[PDB]
């Protein structure tokens, strides 16, 4: 379904991720910026 509104919402635009794990979107979130 319609998952998307989620808190944990990855900022990146031609992304557009959203999680529900704070410890996934972390490492999603280090890697965008190469780090
Ligand atoms: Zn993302």
């Amino acid at each position: 379904g319609s998952t998307g509104i989620k808190p944990f919402q990855c900022t990146w635009p031609d992304c557009d991720r959203s999680f529900s794990r704070s410890d996934h979107l972390a490492l999603h979130r280090k890697r965008h910026m190469l780090v």
